[PDB]
């Protein structure tokens, strides 16, 4: 009963947050066993000439690392580069280390941000990954090596690391792979993000969940084509549609059928009169099928 | 960088959630050191009259509890119903009970639901106490008994459960003392809920979250004196504010005074004329001064 951005519980994330501290930058780091990831742009503090991130790997002394979690050091034995990630090799293994696999977000999907300085945490809160590759969260100074996680049956999937804030107020993050979101840079150049289009499948389910909640005043008898749709998507910042099939599950007790939405986004996007539903005067995407499901039927 | 209602982390919070069953009614309940809390209508079944919870607390076979934490069962020693809440005393301590304690809210602050289901922590968000004394959040059939907790410094401090669902899809809980906040029934009647009046604090610290964040245009140079606004807040569904000391941080780095922000309520609660602050249609009192804080400058 209700609709809000809700997060999935941090609990088995919490242990693993480290403080990771090279020289006077210091910044958050993720251990997993041996090992502890953290953006290799801790390495640097030039913050004003573009970095050679090759060469400065090279040139490292592992005697400036201190990583910590509270008042335990972890000691420091090597540190390779995966991408943007520098995987550091500490002795002592993470005791609290929960059952975890790397997995890499593909637009739209939701994740959980577990927001953290100075390796403690501060907040958990579920964003989705825009059309542009970049979250629309809550950051300030420190954050970078916060994790980004979903988790499935007892098991966390790091699919998220803090790197870097656009001037947008969107932030970027790498995968746990070492591979930024959006084919963006850790480089202290100026960074534009393209133009957010709404994910469309994220509005449906959002639509059904109006629906299922009883606002059926938008509703209408028409009905539009999954085809002239995505040709009208494109003009006016919506992503196409692959196919309608897992949707129909939710279609069936709704009684409202997929093509008919499609007839109200056209009208509903940029369209809003007065009337809000549930709580907004726009349509939003942050509402997957996945979360309605689990929020509307156990 | 964004205004993004989030919680604490709950990990301290996960050990202690338990399955917690009698019979037909199986619902969440908090293992602390010994004693599992769980709201009281687990022990009724029925949702047709007016039950008598007095002469049900003495129809109780203990022989009939299940309580289990995953495959682990509990074995159930003792019960004792206080007030509209189960204390349930068990063998077994959560060994990992954690710097707990409870609370009260008044109305207005900001505290962290742990939905669960099945004994299954599920999700963690953050929410505010309304005035009318309901929260306002997602919850499926079986969560009753979802423990809120705030926690101040890795101790936790318990200051919900999940009892029941109104009409308005308000949502009614439990103190750990036994009380349902302000003053409801956890018997299947129906039951009013009354009308939500916004608190002007957190209204004027989400005003300031939009100053900070570059929305201005609703802004002008308006001073209002607070009690004009009490006297206007008696009368157009807002509540009198007490003071605006704590304010003075963020008026500074602003330089937008508090008294703009009092006229400016006045002006923006008749309607937002389809211009919204931060993503927002109306005006929300959800972000309390503290928790607006910790988002923009960190603290
Ligand atoms: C991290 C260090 O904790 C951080 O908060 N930010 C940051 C700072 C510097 C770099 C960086 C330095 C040298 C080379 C490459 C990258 N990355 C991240 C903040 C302060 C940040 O990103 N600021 C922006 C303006 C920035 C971009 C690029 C850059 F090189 C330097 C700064 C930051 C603040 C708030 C949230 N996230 C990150
Ligand atoms: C709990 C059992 O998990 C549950 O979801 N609900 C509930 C059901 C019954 C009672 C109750 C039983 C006996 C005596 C008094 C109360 N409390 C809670 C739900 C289904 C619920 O609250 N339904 C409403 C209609 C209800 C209110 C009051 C009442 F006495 C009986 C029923 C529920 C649904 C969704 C969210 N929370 C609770």
């Amino acid at each position: 009963a209700g609709l809000k951005k809700m997060a999935q519980p941090s609990g088995l994330v919490e242990p693993c947050v480290v403080r990771v501290s090279y020289g006077n930058t210091v910044l958050n780091g993720v251990w997993l066993d041996d090992k502890v990831y953290c953006p290799r742009h801790v390495l640097a503090s030039d913050t004003t000439v573009t970095i050679d991130y090759d060469a400065v790997y090279h040139s490292m002394r592992l005697h400036n690392f201190s990583i910590s979690k509270g008042n335990v050091f972890l000691g420091v034995v090597g540190a390779v580069m995966q991408g943007a990630n520098l995987v550091i090799t500490v002795s002592q293994a993470n005791v609290n280390t929960p059952s975890y696999s790397f997995r890499t977000l593909k637009a739209g999907e939701c994740f959980n941000i577990l927001a953290c300085y100075d390796g403690t945490p501060a907040g958990v809160y579920g964003v989705n990954l825009r059309s542009t590759h970049t979250i629309k969260g809550s950051f300030v100074n420190g954050a970078c090596g916060s994790p980004g996680f979903v988790m499935n049956g007892h098991k966390v999937e790091f699919v998220y690391m803090h790197q870097i804030e656009l001037g947008n107020a969107s932030h970027v993050g790498s995968d746990m792979f070492g591979n930024i979101y959006g084919g963006f840079e850790d480089q202290p150049s100026i960074q534009l993000e393209g133009v957010a289009t709404l994910i469309t499948e994220n509005v449906i389910a959002f639509l059904y969940a109006a629906l299922i909640n009883g606002e059926r005043w938008w509703c209408s008898n028409e009905r539009c084509t999954i085809d002239s749709f995505n040709e009208w998507a494109l003009g006016n910042g919506f992503t196409n549609l692959v196919s309608g099939d897992g949707f129909s599950m939710l279609a069936a007790k709704t009684g409202v059928d997929v093509c008919q939405l499609l007839s109200a986004i056209q009208r509903l996007a940029t369209g809003l009169g007065g009337k809000t539903i549930l709580g907004y005067a726009s349509l939003t995407d942050e509402y997957t099928l996945s979360e309605v499901v689990r929020q509307m039927y156990g």
